[PDB]
């Protein structure tokens, strides 16, 4: 189970070298933290 445990990633850059992509409420980088923009979504790959 990949529960949310104090994540803090420098940039995005770094978390789609992993396959963090699309990130939804509950995921670690949801927060304002690592979105910018803070749109309620993290790291986007939506075309
Ligand atoms: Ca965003």
């Amino acid at each position: 189970g990949a529960s949310e445990e104090n994540i803090h990633f420098s940039s995005c850059k770094e978390a789609w070298a992993n396959g963090y992509s699309d990130i939804h409420e509950g995921e670690p980088g949801y927060s304002a933290k690592l979105d910018r923009d803070h749109d309620g979504v993290a790291c986007e790959l939506k075309n």
